[PDB]
């Protein structure tokens, strides 16, 4: 089985219209045989999370402890724990269980794990996955000095569901 990594808030209230539209991309992502690899919290984690188990989808999460005692644990719709000490393990484990990779909108951290997927592609020599991005990030990441247009260029565009689907289909 393969699995879709996805970056995204963990803030996100389950009342936003997002939580919504990120449990149907869950449901999506089962629905066109992949599984879900994320960070196994809350917001948007768990919003995916809910979709995938909808579809009877599997759910791997990768959980960081140490930064967040305060949380319990993962989600309840994780199925495989897998926690990390540190965040660039973190990271490194979810750009390893993914065939390819979503970033949806989020804060600083979620733009850690983009940019490091986004790195992963920019040294063009065959290593990391296919990359795709909600427009929300195109707002933000854009073409600056040695970030050529080519370079914001490798980044794909995942506005809607049947974006996704075509993504997820690419794989």
């Amino acid at each position: 089985m393969r699995l879709l990594a996805v970056f995204v808030s963990s803030r996100l209230s389950p009342e936003d219209p997002l939580y919504a539209r990120w449990v149907r991309y869950g449901e999506v992502l089962a629905e066109e045989g992949f599984g879900l690899a994320c960070g196994g919290y809350q917001g948007g984690m768990e919003a995916l999370a809910r979709g995938v188990k909808a579809k009877g989808g599997l759910v791997v999460g990768v959980t960081a402890p140490a930064f967040f005692p305060e949380r319990r644990g993962p989600n309840p719709f994780v199925d495989l724990e897998l926690p990390a000490a540190t965040l660039p393990q973190r990271i490194g484990r979810l750009l390893d269980l993914g065939a390819g990779y979503l970033a949806l909108p989020g804060g600083v951290g979620t733009l850690a794990e983009l940019v490091l997927a986004w790195n992963l592609l920019y040294l063009r020599r065959g290593v990391g996955r296919p990359l795709a991005v909600d427009p929300y990030w195109l707002g933000l990441l854009k073409a600056h000095g040695e970030i050529a247009p080519e370079d914001v260029g490798l980044l794909r565009v995942v506005a809607d569901e049947e974006d996704l689907r075509r993504f997820l289909r690419s794989l």
